[PDB]
């Protein structure tokens, strides 16, 4: 048992501080206040290494394991307000990157990998519809099998990226049953005839992160374009929310480490009744409980992580981190709000954006009741 | 003991609901999106009877009791989604005009009180400054005595309707101590010499309802600007407090009640794995409890205002409504968003906006800290 | 709108109160400690009104309405330590004399109502089953109609005052489907060949008050013991639940009352660190909780029997009120264990085992996870 | 970073957990019902390595570190039901051996420290007063400095082991201030004229784990009786409570860990509604619940020790864990009774005894109140 990080690790976290601080954070209001994503920064960022993650030398990656992509999205968390863009490289990385990586072939791969790892290409991933959320298995969008590929009809929502995405990596039935072998996975190039992304839909919550809806109207899919076996799509997506829930999460917990620094350093400054707040009960109870959290979702989170590294089933610790964080996330917010009372309602300091910022971390990659069933199954309670 | 409203008070209520529906409700959205407070809309609703209260005839008001005026604002609460515009009517009627009506003389009541009551003047109230927060009676804003009235100076903050009101309630030190007799009111008219009203400040929570800060710099007040005795305004200001803190915060109650009955009609609506999601416990049990809150806070609400108007002492039953309304208001709001998952990133669905117009409840008129220090004290903790 | 008692219910409260105190509480810590349930001071204390409730002056009742009832039982709660006899004596009248007095023949009233209502006879209400608690439809105990009457087989568990009952109130089906019409009730007397009731099982919590189980070998019952009509059984159990749930449940309320005094007058004298404890805001926010708890419950409960008192459906709100009464009943219990700190290991103050007598407060008359189940059903989340 | 144990570690934690499995745990159910505490028993377990720790191998200790102890006690935990008497052999390890061996001079370690490691005399610690609980600086005994040694007065309460001690740990002021350097430390046997030691006081949490009060009348303590320096007894204090706190509290982790597989293997096996009640939200929620906590608690506590094993600052880290560990403790014992239902008042199950057991490990060693304190202060804000 160790609870340090190695020389490696410490490396990799200071240095995606710093890129967050120095070059990410930089002029970061602007965009927040005016609601931009800068796809230059956001290709910077990329290229820099927040898309490589375990992704092998060969195609531009790092070979990073899980504990180390963690911990650079950690360092994101902490060092950039952007929060928006930072969730918008995660997702790119941990639902389109690593799911090509680890089941594209390899015509696949050399066509579209390396420019995803690099800055190059941005990509949405595709599974929710109207129908289709906690139950992704009722997905009704239909691959099917013709000559030569699939005829592919249906409609996606929610799908984080896609007004700036270049490519779209997409779930859809091969098969009528809700099984986990129903559902395929597989790339589709923005342009693509009856490919209709929608435009942007503006959002209070990670405001420039942008989502639209997408529609397909009898798009032909190459048979090449398909990721993984038929059927694997389900495992794909599977394996996908995986690396998501537990990586992605992870900037929650930078985002609570600058949270609770703030809101430290204002219970000590502000005074009432000729005393620093901090020094009232109420008050610093909540920020202890602030800390309390922080520290143990952050242990959970890395047990996962390294779970997952040692190659043991880490599946019902990732869902546990998941939900400890996303929760932690919204209720330090409020308690974060509360601390600094009238003050709290400066939109320059950002403490209800950066709430509105946790809100959707309960709900991404799964809800915190959806987690709740997967560890309820994981514990034996759904046989 | 009786649970039934009367006649009278269920016309009251159910008159109000209209008007906030047919009125105010009506392109709510438009002014929502585009922060927008209407003055003339304003000025309707007060008139109708928002600005009235316990206002005698004498002066065009209507002489309701602290239930009555809380069935009022709590149907205005339901009824209109511009909580911001209610927000700002209802602090101008329990900060402004009840203290003027209640405190003072027939000379002041007469040139301005029913210009407050029915639409003609618009009014705030300034008492918090950036040392005197929840320590309200460190304000350090001096009212120096001299010939003929005072010399003022000083800088308040947070002053709702600052940047749209007429007149100011100004509260201020006509004596060093910090007891209850050093502090004193005034009411000053916009462009008075020496009156600089700061421009709006956006923030994200009741976001079009405007608030600045004011700066006194060498005004003088004339004697007979000043609202009750010299050195009441400490009484004044707690006893305005009061009103704010039971009727202002029927409108949450109100809110809750809409949010409740909107969130039930999608759980009952919303499908995944082939039934309602009201019907798996991790969904219902949140909404049953938003059902529980609202049922005991309004109970908790109406037996303050009723003891109020029975002239009981009410004050620990006011502050324990105020705690339980706000904090309900805001756990609600997030059991509501969770119910909706990512359709509660709808901007038009509002359920977000609903959260951060929440967040203010547990802060204006006393945090819920301080709320526990009052009920602290009448209990006999604080000896 | 009347939050005042009306004359005769402050004199049937301090009555029953008085008695609690002059009567009950007299040697109590005696009876506490040896585990005794009196069933001569039972008797007394039926005799004084407690077993009246609703019923009718011909049966030598008092007519009381359930506000009246729950107003008795709420004195009783707070005047007597012996909560175990209180829980006694309420399970007889509420789930025994008052299904009787609501659903028997004349010939049934006419021949024990009046002993059970004046303490002559003890009765217990046998419904539960080793394989049906929640699940009380599933009882497999039979009643199999015959020539004169039925045969009755089956076995009953957590029989409150089964070892000292004259009476048993027994359900059980009289048809094989788990319908709201399978299930019939019926009185049985102490003796009865073929009754086998089990000798006392200790337990920690309500400790002195008397249960076991029971075995029905091969009882005839004779058709004119039956309570209701033939399959009334499901409908004669829900309404004595109804009974149950709100009158006995004020019990607990009168309970946190005085655990509410106990806990502030200690707050107030014990000092520490050169004040009274109360004095830091750790301490004085959970005893503030414990009023808002108190507070909140009450009108929730006092609601709920008058609604009943009305006429009108308060079948959700006294689901409600249990609920609340039971969790805030143990949640407080803790509060004021952690206020006295080791003082609170002191069996003769009693802070522990008062809250080992809270604990099944939410698990009798049905969990609190199946009130909220009967509240989805309500709110329309179980259609 | 790295979540395994050492090859040695696991050993000593299944060397422990056998041994109370197989000896402390057999025939526990006789000595619980009986309010036994075996000294015979409580003798061969101190032997066998429980009461040894860091002790060095000159005194017949293992050289343990705290992870390691941690762990020992965490196995105790799990594998004895017989919580009292393991509460009583950790107590005179963690204040009483540590302490002796960590400040006594060689002359005390050679004549006391190896009987104490090895099971041959109980030690108990006295230093709570009644007037000094959590203020505990404001002891009042004195060990007033005379020709010789000391003379010592005043009264002792709370004191765990005292009826079965042989010597006693004592802490009194030897100067008048309540500073850091005040109090010191002296070891007193069992029979020394003056000191007079209380009967036990029966208690019903760790109800077989012997406590009382003891009495100085003019005891004289000879100058090599002191332990440490004169004025280090609050600093020796100070860290005796640093090991009771991390090390002591594993216990109640095993507890869970205990627990929380009991009430897994019941929500499996209970069917109600023709399912396991496991398969409900309501109930596989709370279970999730519990398996969060011990989750997170669990490492908390660990990387608290492994800081003090590595001679980093963990005051904190302890303090938090301490906090954890109890507050999850005693909410997971509520909700494991709440999933047994009726069930749960069994006594041999011992589900409420199991509880009761908990709410001590909210108090002892310092309350969680002044946990948080603790914390406050290290996070700046009792600056
Ligand atoms: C910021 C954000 C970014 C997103 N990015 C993407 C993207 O890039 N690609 C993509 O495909 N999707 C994306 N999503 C969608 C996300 O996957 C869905 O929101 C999620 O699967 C939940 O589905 P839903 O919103 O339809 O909620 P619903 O499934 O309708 O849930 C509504 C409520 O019912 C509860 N519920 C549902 N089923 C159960 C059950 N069995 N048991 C208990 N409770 C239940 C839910 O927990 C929730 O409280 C994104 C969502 C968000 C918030
Ligand atoms: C929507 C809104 C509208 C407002 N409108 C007006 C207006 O129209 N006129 C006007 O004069 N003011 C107005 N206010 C200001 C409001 O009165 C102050 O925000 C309130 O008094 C709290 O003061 P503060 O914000 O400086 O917080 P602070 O007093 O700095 O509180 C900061 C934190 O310290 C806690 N704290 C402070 N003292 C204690 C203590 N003794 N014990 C325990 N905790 C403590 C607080 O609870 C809070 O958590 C408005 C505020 C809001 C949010
Ligand atoms: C003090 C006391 C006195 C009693 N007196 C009597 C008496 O006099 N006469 C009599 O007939 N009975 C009596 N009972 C029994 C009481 O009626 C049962 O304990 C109660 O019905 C619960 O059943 P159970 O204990 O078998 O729990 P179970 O039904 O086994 O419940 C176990 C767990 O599963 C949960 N669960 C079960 N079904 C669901 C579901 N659909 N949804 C969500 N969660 C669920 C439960 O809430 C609980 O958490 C008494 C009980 C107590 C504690
Ligand atoms: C099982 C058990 C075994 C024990 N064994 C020993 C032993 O062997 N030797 C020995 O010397 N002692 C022993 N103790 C005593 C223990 O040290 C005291 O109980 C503890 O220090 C708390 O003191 P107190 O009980 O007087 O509570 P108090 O100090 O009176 O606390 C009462 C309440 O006031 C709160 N409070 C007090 N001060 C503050 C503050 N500044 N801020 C916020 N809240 C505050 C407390 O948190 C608590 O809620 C034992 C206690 C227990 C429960
Ligand atoms: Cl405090
Ligand atoms: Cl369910």
């Amino acid at each position: 048992m160790d609870f340090n990080l190695s020389n490696s690790q410490s490396d990799i976290y200071e240095s995606a501080y710093r890129f967050a601080c120095d070059v990410l954070d930089q002029d970061a209001q602007t965009r927040i206040s005016q609601k931009i994503l800068s796809t230059e920064l956001w290709k910077k960022a990329a290229a820099y290494g927040f898309a490589h993650g375990p992704v092998s030398h060969q195609f531009g990656g790092s070979e990073l394991g899980a504990l180390d992509t963690a911990l650079m999205i950690e360092a994101l968390g902490k060092g950039s307000r952007d929060i928006g863009l930072s969730f918008s490289l995660c997702a790119h990385l941990c639902a389109c990157v690593i799911p090509l990586y680890r089941f594209g072939s390899s015509e696949l791969k050399d066509k579209y990998l390396e420019s995803l790892v690099t800055g190059k290409l941005i990509a949405a991933n595709a599974a929710t519809e109207p129908d289709a959320g906690s139950d992704i298995y009722n997905m009704q969008a239909t691959a099917q099998p013709c000559e030569g590929g699939y005829i592919l009809n249906g409609k996606k929502i929610f799908i984080t990226n896609a007004p700036i995405a270049d490519v779209f990596i997409i779930y859809a039935k091969t098969n009528p049953d809700h099984g986990f072998l129903g559902v395929s996975a597989f790339l589709i190039e923005k342009g693509t005839p009856g490919l209709n992304v929608g435009e942007v839909i503006p959002k209070d919550c990670l405001s420039n992160c942008p989502w639209s809806e997408i529609v397909f109207n009898d798009i032909f899919i190459p048979q090449s374009q398909r990721i993984g076996m038929e059927g694997a799509g389900g495992a794909i997506f599977h394996d996908s929310m995986i690396w998501e829930k537990g990586c992605l999460s992870a900037l929650f917990v930078g985002g609570l480490a600058r949270l609770l620094e703030t809101t430290l350093e204002y219970a000590k400054a502000r005074q009432q009744f000729g005393k620093a707040i901090g020094q009232f009960q109420s008050v610093s109870n909540r920020i202890i409980d602030m800390k309390l959290r922080l520290e143990q979702c952050r242990l959970m989170l890395y047990r996962a992580c390294w779970k997952h590294d040692q190659g043991q089933d880490a599946e019902a610790d990732i869902a546990m981190s998941k939900l400890l964080i996303s929760e932690y996330a919204v209720q330090s917010g409020l308690d974060a709000i509360q601390t600094f009372g009238g003050a709290a309602m400066d939109q320059e300091l950002g403490l209800v954006r950066h709430l509105l910022n946790m809100i959707p971390s309960r709900i991404f990659s799964g809800t915190n009741d959806i987690q709740k069933e997967i560890i309820a199954r994981k514990l034996g309670l759904r046989g």
